[PDB]
């Protein structure tokens, strides 16, 4: 009698979109325990092992248990997914986190550091390497300030192979090792991605940069970086050191994550009381709410337009399946109907009890009542509405945020920023921001860039 995740689960509500799927809030029916899902589309990811392999891999995930790793409870198939059934944290990714203090410094950093390298010795004992390892990954325990950190997604890049859809991959060049780019790779690539975390954390600049996702692998491939930012003048020389052996390009000659722990520099940061000099790293932690929020804008920006195309598309299927199960063609549908079209529609929504209670947040939503009738056409218009509202919402809290002084406007040099980071090619944007405001001098309001992104995306 093989088990159903939704014979076990309800879905609550949707707590975000990670690496290979979405990621649910959900709840056991009958023990009422909270559990992050994470669901994989068969469909949209293509599976790069055997089934034999993925569910040995899976039963081991189960049996580990370290404080920094992630805990996985359960594991399940059907026709169309993969269900991953983890623990839920409730403290953010690590860097809004970081964001959000007035005061960083080195021991914060070792602290970070201290657990992120324990997590992925412990993975590497095991023979688990991740391969994708950045600041997304690095979810808190709690909103606390004291929080753990829970690294995320270790072991799914062996066996599901990753989105190329740029929404997806964005701000992943920057952390990757020059080894996995070329094919022959081992754990070391785990050491790697936290020397270049560590380097950001104590500079909030990305070590490897450049203004498009293409020119980030040119320079990561080549492996050379630098210490002359000004900001590193404020830096152990300890430090440097430990970043020196984890961006070490050879991996045979990289230090290994054990190894990394034992530094003298963790060693000297991670002593609760020692601070023998410890000054606040203002420059870096200025430098990363900038990075932050280049990034989100950029994302915001790719979901919004992402958006905009699934509600052309939803909008014109539903209408045409609503207009084919109108057979008085009067353009009126009772409940039922419109429950089984929507459903119809299908392929948040794992199970029918989810998709009849959206159906009734429209049903009431279409302002007052009348029950047997209901004009098709209007319940479509609220439905698509209410599917885009978290991607608008979203992008307009992200322009305010990238916009830190208030200035209620974006730079054309701003935007070159974050096209480059949203891989839009530069002579498109141009064009398209010509068309919105003839008459612009370098700089855009958030309505402008909406207007832009629309044109973007075909509209
Ligand atoms: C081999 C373990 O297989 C699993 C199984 C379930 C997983 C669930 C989550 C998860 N994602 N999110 C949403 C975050 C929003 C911010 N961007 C990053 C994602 C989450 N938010 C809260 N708790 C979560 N657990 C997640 C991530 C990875 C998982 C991996």
């Amino acid at each position: 009698s093989t088990a159903i995740f939704s014979d076990r689960y309800k879905g609550q509500r949707v707590l975000g979109k990670g690496s290979f799927g979405e990621v649910i809030l959900c709840k056991d029916k009958i023990t009422g325990q909270e559990c992050a899902v994470k669901v994989i589309s068969k469909r949209q990811v293509k599976q790069k092992t055997d089934k034999e392999s993925l569910l040995r891999e899976v039963q081991l995930l189960k049996q580990l248990d370290h404080p920094n790793i992630m805990k996985l409870y359960e594991f399940f198939e059907d026709k169309g997914y993969y269900y991953l059934v983890g623990e839920v944290y409730t403290g953010g990714e690590l860097f809004d986190e970081i964001i959000s203090r007035k005061r960083f410094s080195e021991v914060d950093a070792a602290r970070i550091i201290r657990q992120v390298l324990s997590g992925i010795t412990y993975m590497h004992k095991n023979k688990i390497v991740h391969r994708d390892l950045k600041p997304e990954n690095l979810l808190l325990e709690s909103k606390s300030k004291d929080a753990n950190i829970r690294i995320i997604d270790f072991g799914l890049s062996t066996h599901f192979e990753a989105s190329k859809k740029m929404k997806d991959k964005i701000g992943t060049a920057y952390y990757i090792a020059p080894e996995v780019l070329h094919g022959t790779y081992d754990e070391k690539c785990d050491v790697w991605s936290t020397g270049v975390i560590l380097y950001i954390l104590l500079s909030g600049c990305p070590p490897f940069n450049g203004a498009n996702e293409y020119d980030i692998l040119k320079k990561v491939e080549k492996g050379k970086y630098t210490f002359e930012l000004p900001q590193w003048k404020k830096v152990s020389e300890s430090a440097k050191d430990l970043i020196r052996k984890m961006l070490t390009y050879v991996p045979s000659m990289r230090i290994s994550a054990r190894d990394a722990l034992d530094h003298e520099w963790i060693q000297t940061y991670t002593k609760e009381q020692i601070s023998v000099d410890v000054p606040s790293l203002d420059n870096a932690i200025l430098n990363i709410r900038q990075f932050q929020g280049t990034q989100k804008l950029a994302q915001a920006a790719l979901l919004y337009m992402g958006s905009k195309l699934t509600s052309q598309d939803e909008t014109k299927e539903l209408t045409a399946i609503f207009h084919k199960m109108d057979k008085n063609g009067d353009g009126q549908l009772d409940r039922a109907e419109l429950i089984e079209g929507y459903k119809e529609l299908m392929k948040s929504m794992l199970d029918a009890s989810a998709v009849e209670h959206e159906v009734d947040q429209v049903l009431d939503a279409v302002d007052f009542d009348k029950n047997g009738y209901i004009e098709y056409s209007e319940f479509v218009t609220v439905a698509m509405d209410r599917k885009t509202l978290l991607s608008r919402e979203r992008l307009e809290r992200a322009f305010r945020m990238f916009d830190s002084d208030n200035s209620g406007k974006i730079s054309s040099s701003e935007l070159a920023t974050i096209f480059g980071v949203s891989d839009v090619d530069s002579e498109t944007w141009k064009n398209v921001l010509a068309e919105v405001d003839k008459n612009n001098d370098g700089e855009v309001d958030f309505d402008e860039f909406q207007q832009m992104l629309l044109k973007l995306c075909g509209n």
